C-alpha cells in the first residue's frame, strides 16, 4: 500500500486526516500525524505475538515477540513511531490510531500461505493477563466484540484504538532539557508524572532465617511480585535486621525482569554490610531507573538476599530476622491508557522465514518544543456544537452499530466504505 | 485606574467582577476579587524584567528583576496580592486575572519621556528561554497576536489571561497546620501536590575522577541543569562510588540557584564520607526543600564534590569511579497556570525620577480554612446553559476577532468600548 | 521545450540549460545499470546523490544481522568521466530499482522498500532506519511509505538551483614520478566548506602511569566528505612534570563504523615544563585515499612517560582550535540533497536490479579536444519562464522526487 | 509605532523592496530552490555618552543575524565600544542556509531625559561601497566626503525627526551561504563547539612581512619588543592565518617569541594568540616560526579592523654589550572566510549623531526579510516549497534602480521625504 476532517470521520477512519478532541481542555495545540512501517521477521516454529498499546500518549507503540521451540519467548524489537516526538515537542494528548497486520507475500519458491491470526483487547495490563496461549487470548474478556478468532493471515486484522476517557490532560514526553556535566554519556529530561502507580510491597513480616555456613554464602529469593512498567519508575522503602549470631554480613539485589523471563535490570543495593548484634541495622532502597535503561517492558521485580560470614568455621548456624516495606512508584502510569487499554495479536504456523507487515497512523494535538514554537504557529482547536453528544451517541449504541475493536481488514472495508 | 456577572464579561474584561466558570466541577465555594497595586523602584540602568504569572492559582502574580550596569539582572521583590490567600482559605483556583504596567509621571511639556516596552508570552516555562535580553523577547514565540513590542511607557501594557484547561480541581494552598515543637521557627503546612513534575537526571555513568592531592581538596562539580520551582520540592535516589585506594573521605553540596544567578539553597548532602576501598560505596540523596526556604523562583541546581584525603601530606594521588541517578520532583508543577504559561513584561531606559506601575485585578474560586468556614456560607455555581459554548465558539474565532493576550492600553480601552 | 522533456523525463536525452552561462560545451549522456544480490538479513540501504555533478552515483550498504551496516560497492556510471574530460555539470538524472525475479503463483514475494528526499547531508540525518526515513521530510511530494520491490521507486532529480558554473572533476595531470602508486590531479574546488571545531579551552588531564600509556578520544564531531579534504589548526600543551611524551592519530570514519583513513600526527612529541608549547595539524586527504562515504572524524592522543615507575602521576592541559576544509563539497548537488531507498527483509536469492541514465554539459580534455568541436547553446526563448512555472506549482501539477514505478508511467504517458 | 511580526502574509518582490516592512517576498532570479519566509525585527534603545554624540555602523547586505554595532564617541577623540546589533531571531539556532531579501531601519531620538525641557540635536549619514577599516576618516564632519552620491548622503538632520537606511541591492542570484550553525559532536570538555561557518567567497589578504630585514640592538634585561608590521584587514567572522617566517643569525645563545593581535575599531585588542614562546634558534642555520592559526566566530565580539605582529627578542646570559642581531624573511596569509560575498563585509552605511543631550536614548527599529532552508529538526516539522511565479519583476527592478537618480531613490532618507516617498508609492 502506497503510504504517503470532524472528529467522528478521524475517530473511526483515522488514515484521514487528525482532528481535535471537542472537549473542554482548551489549549493552544497543533495537529500532527503520522504512520509506522514494519516487516516484522518470523521465527523457526513460525509464531509469535504482538503487543499493542492502544492509547499510549506518544511514540511507543508495542512490541513484538517470537515464539520459540521450547514455549519460551524473545524480545525481537520495541516497535515505535516514525518520528521521535520527544526530540521536537514537550506535551502530547492521542486523538486517534488504526493499525493493520497481514501477511500476504510468500517466501522464495513456495505455494500455500499457511496461517491464522487471534486478536483480543482487555482492560488490564500486560503482566495481569493468566495466560498467553493461542488457544487462550480468546478467553480474556466476555465482551462480545473485543475478540475474533482465526482470521486468515491472507486477511489479518486492524486495530482501532477507541477512546478510554475524553477529559485528559496533556503529559509530558521524556524530553531532553539543557544541562552541562563532566560526561559525554550524560542524560538530563523531564519525564511524564501525572497519575503516578503505586505498588506497595511488604516483604518480611518478622520472617526468620536459618541455615549453616557454606563458603561463599547462600542465596534466597524474598519475593517475586509482579509489576508493570514501560518508562522511568523510583523504588522507596527500608528493611531492618536484628540478630544475634556474632559476625555475618549481607547483600542484596534487585531484578526487574521483562515478559520474556530475562533480568533486564539489576541493581546492588547492597555490598558488604555487617550486622552489628543487639540493636536494628537499616538497609534503605532509595534507588531510580530513568527511561532510557528500559529497552523492554516490565512483568515482575525479584529481591534476592546472600548471607556470607567473615571467618566462617562451618557446622554452625546463621540467624537474621527482618521486617520492612517497600513502594514501587511507577511514575504516570496509572494515566488512562499508558498501560491500562493492552490488546495482544497472536499469530500461528506463519512459514519460517517470511515476514508478517504492520502499518499505522497516529493522530496527536501536539505543544510545540521552546524553539519550535520560535518557528511554528500554535492556535485553539476549531468549533462544532454537537460532537461530544454524538460520539456518546455513537458508543453507547455500540452493539448495534456494530463498532468494535477488532475484526477482519475486508469487513472494516466495507464498513469504511459503507460509512464513507 | 479607579480600581475597585457572566463568565465571558468577566474573561475578557476581569475588572468588571467575579464568576464561576461553567466547567462540570461543581463544589461549594465562595467567589472573590482582590487587587494588587504597585510603585516599583526604576534603577540606575533603567532597564527591568517584570515576569508575571497569569494562570498561577493563587496569591502569587510576579517577580521583578533589575539589570545592572555589568549585564546581570538583580533580584527586587516578589509581587503578590494584597491579602494573602493561604492565611485565610484553603483551595482556589483561578477564573481570570488583568494586568496593567504603565507610567503615571505624565508631562506637562509637548515630548514625553524616554522609556519602552516588549512583552512575549510564550507555552515554556521561565527555565526554557534561549534569551531573555529586551530585544530577544520577541523571538520568543511565533504567533502574531501574542506578542507585542516597542510600545512607549506613556501607553502602556495589558496582560489578559486566556486559559489553558477546564475541568480541573482545586490547588490547596500552603496554609498553616496546627503544631506545636520546641524550636519557635517551625512551621507545618500543606503543599499543592495535585500534578507534580519530575525531572530525572543520570549525574554519571561510571565517570572516572584522577587528580593530585592538595591542601583542602579538590573542588569540582559534576553537572548543571535546568530546572524549574516556586513552590516546595523533594530531591531523591543514591549515586554509588568504587576506588583502588583507600585514605579518601569526599563531602558533597547542593546548589539551587535562581534566575539571577546566585544560589538561593545550599545543602550539604555530605560531609565526611569515609570509604572503603575495594567495595560499593553508597551516598544518599534524601532531601526535601520547603515553601518558605525558596525566596525568588529557582531555575537551575548543581553537584559539588569536594575530595580530599585523610593523612596524605605528601604529593601522591586519589581516585574514583561515580554513577548514580537522581529524582528532582516538585510538587504541583504540572498543573496547567502553576508554571507553563508565563508573560515577560520588559522596560529599557527609563528615564530617571520616571515611575512604573502595576495595577491588576485577581477572580478567584476559594474554600475557607476551618476558621472562617465557621461564618461565611459557601454554595454551588449557579449556571447558564450556553456560557461554556459560547467560550468555545469565541476562542475558535479567535485570531479574526483579534484578541490577544498583550496589548497596548489605548487598544484595549477601544476594545472595552467596543465590546459593551 | 527540449529542456523541460528532459528534464521530466531524462531518458530521453540530453538538452542545453538555458541559463546565462555562455560556455562552449557538448552534450553527453550515459548509463549505469547494476544487478545487486542481497543479503541474509534481505535487507538494506542504498544512498544516492542525484544532483552530483559526475562520475559516481551513489553507494550500497547491506544490514546485518544486528544494527549494523556494511559496505558493498560504491555505484557509479558506465564509463568514467575524469579519464577524458576537465569540466562538467549536471542537467538532470533517473534512476529505476526494484527486483528482475518475478512470482509464478499468485502472491508475491516477500519485500517492501521505503524512499524519502532529503534537504540536507548524509551525516545531519536522526535516524537511519527503515521506520525513520519516512519522519525526515514534512513534504508531502518528497517521500512514500511501502511501495512493492517487484514495482519499485523511480528518483527524479529536481533542481537545486540554475545559473551555476561548471566544476573540475577529479582528472589527472601528468606527473613524473619515482613511485608507481603515485597519483596527481586537479581537484574540484569551487564554493568549499568550512567546519571549525574548538576542541578543548584549558581542559586538564590526570592518570596514573600505565605500561603503554593513557588513551583518550579528545573530541568526535560529523563533516561528511566525498572527495579530498584538509584538516588545519593547531593545539598547544602546557605542564609541569618532567619527562611525558604525546602521540597522537586521526581517524575518519564511514557510515558503518570502520576507520577508513588513519593519519598520525605525533610520534615521540616530548613535553617540557615552564613553556608553552604545542603540535600542528598539516594533512591532506586525496580523493583516491577516500573509499566510501565519510560521516566522523575523531582524534585521540596516548600519554606515556620516559622511564616510567609505578605512579608518577602524568597531567598536562591543552586548548586551540581545528579546521576542516572540504574542498568543493558547499557546490550544490555535490552534497547538499540525497535520496535514501530502504528495503527492509525480501526474499533470499533475489536480485535487486538499478538502472538509470543522467545526462551532462562537459568541456573535452585536451586530446578528446584535438578530436572533437564544441558549441554555444541552443537559443530557445520562453524556456526558463516556463521551466519556472513548472516548478512553481509543483503540488498542482503532482511532481514527485521520489515516485511510485507505474504512477511514473502514468504520469509520463499523460505529459506526452 | 508598534512593531508587529509579520510572516502571515506574502507580497510582491518591489513591494518588499522599496517598503520591506510591508511584508517578506521571494527573489525571482535563477536561484530555483525549495524554502521558506521569514521576516524579523530588531528593536534598541542606544544611550548617548557624555560628550553627546557616537557613531552606529550598519550592514545592509549582511546575509544573517547581525544588522550593526554602535560606539560611542569619547572626550579625547577615542571610540568605545557598546553592543553589537543583532536580528532577534538567532538564525543559526534552527537554520542552515540564508539569502537576504530586504531591510529598512529607522534611527530617531524624540525624547528628552528628567529634568531638561530642550531637543537639541542632529545626524549625518552616508553610505560607502568599501569597508569599515577602509575609511579615511569617520568623524562627524569627514563622514560626509566619503563618497560623490548625492543619492547616498544626507546632512544635518534633526533628530527627532531621524533617518531611515535602506538597502538596496549589490549583486543578484546570490547563491546560499551557510550559517555558523552547532553541528552534532560529543567530546571529553564541557566548553567544546564544533560549527560550520559561511565560504562561498574568500577573502585573501597576504603580508610580505620581512625581507632580509635586519635587526641590532644591545642587550637589555627582559628582552627587545619590536613590531615587525600592522595592516587593515576588516574580519568580522572567523577567519585563519597561515605561512611562515624564517629567522637566521651567527650569534649563539638566542630565543624568541611571537604573538599576534587582532586590533578593534576603537584601538583595543580583541585576539591574543602567542605562535612561538621560548623559541631557541641555532646559527647559522634557518630557523623555522610557521603559523598555523585559526580563529572562530565565538571568540570574536567586535568587528576585527587591524591586524599586528609582533616580536620580543631575547639572550641567554648577558651584559651590556653583547650585540643582538637577527634577520628575517617570508610571507603570510591571512583568509577570511566568506568575504568577498557581496553585503557580508562592502556596503556599509554610517550613522553618527551629535549633541543630543547625555543620557537619552537613540532608538533604532527595523525589520529584515530572509529566505531560508530548515534545520534537521525543523525541516521535518516543517513545510518547504518553491518560490511564486512573477514574469517581469525582474525586469521592472532593474528599470527602476537603473533610473534612480531621476527617480530619486536613495539608501538614507530623512524619514519624511521617506514618509511621503512611501504614500506617493501606495
Amino acid at each position: 500500500t502506497n503510504l504517503q476532517v470532524p472528529f467522528i470521520r478521524s475517530l473511526l477512519m483515522p488514515t484521514t486526516g487528525p482532528a481535535s478532541i471537542p472537549d473542554d481542555t482548551l489549549e493552544k495545540h497543533t495537529l500532527r500525524s503520522e504512520t509506522s512501517t514494519y516487516n516484522l521477521t518470523v521465527g523457526d516454529t513460525g509464531s509469535g505475538l504482538i503487543v499493542f498499546f492502544p492509547g499510549f500518549p506518544g511514540s511507543i507503540v508495542g512490541a513484538h515477540y517470537t515464539l520459540q521451540s521450547n514455549g519460551n519467548y524473545k524480545f525481537d524489537q520495541m516497535l515505535l513511531t516514525a518520528q521521535n516526538l520527544p526530540a521536537s515537542y514537550n506535551y502530547c494528548r492521542l486523538v486517534s490510531r488504526s493499525l493493520t497486520v497481514r501477511s500476504s507475500t510468500l517466501p522464495g519458491g513456495v505455494y500455500a500461505l499457511n496461517g491464522t491470526i487471534n486478536a483480543v483487547t482487555f482492560q488490564g495490563s500486560l503482566s495481569e493477563l493468566t495466560d498467553v496461549s493461542y488457544n487462550g487470548l480468546m478467553s480474556a474478556t466476555a465482551n462480545i466484540n473485543d475478540k475474533i478468532g482465526n482470521v486468515l493471515v491472507g486477511e489479518g486484522v486492524t486495530v482501532l484504538s477507541l477512546p478510554t476517557s475524553y477529559d485528559l490532560g496533556y503529559v509530558r514526553l521524556g524530553d531532553p532539557i539543557p544541562a552541562i556535566g563532566l560526561d559525554p554519556k550524560m542524560v538530563a529530561t523531564c519525564d511524564s508524572s501525572d497519575r503516578p502507580r503505586v505498588y506497595t510491597i511488604t516483604a518480611a513480616d518478622d520472617y526468620q532465617f536459618s541455615s549453616q555456613y557454606q563458603a561463599g554464602g547462600v542465596t534466597i529469593t524474598l519475593f517475586s511480585a509482579n509489576i508493570d512498567a514501560i518508562t522511568s519508575l523510583s523504588i522507596g522503602g527500608e528493611l531492618v535486621f536484628q540478630t544475634s549470631v556474632q559476625g555475618l554480613i549481607l547483600g542484596a539485589t534487585i531484578y526487574l525482569i521483562g515478559f520474556d523471563g530475562t533480568a533486564v535490570i539489576t541493581r546492588a543495593v547492597a555490598a558488604d554490610n555487617g550486622l552489628t548484634a543487639g540493636t536494628d541495622n537499616l538497609m534503605p532502597f532509595n534507588i531510580v531507573i530513568p527511561t532510557s535503561e528500559i529497552t523492554q517492558p516490565i512483568t515482575s521485580i525479584k529481591l534476592e538476599i546472600v548471607t556470607s560470614k567473615s571467618g566462617g568455621q562451618a557446622g554452625d548456624q546463621m540467624s537474621w530476622s527482618a521486617s520492612g516495606s517497600l513502594a514501587v512508584t511507577i511514575h504516570g502510569g496509572n494515566y488512562p491508557g499508558a498501560l491500562r487499554p493492552v490488546t495482544l495479536v497472536a499469530y500461528e504456523r506463519v512459514a519460517t522465514g517470511s515476514v508478517v507487515t504492520v502499518a499505522g497512523v497516529s493522530n496527536f494535538e501536539l505543544i510545540p518544543n521552546p524553539e519550535l514554537a520560535k518557528n511554528l504557529v500554535t492556535e485553539y482547536g476549531r468549533f462544532d456544537p454537537g460532537a461530544m453528544n454524538y460520539t456518546k451517541l455513537i458508543l453507547s449504541e455500540r452493539d448495534r452499530l456494530g463498532i468494535k475493536t477488532v475484526w477482519p481488514t475486508r469487513e472494516y472495508t466495507d464498513f469504511r466504505e459503507y460509512f464513507m
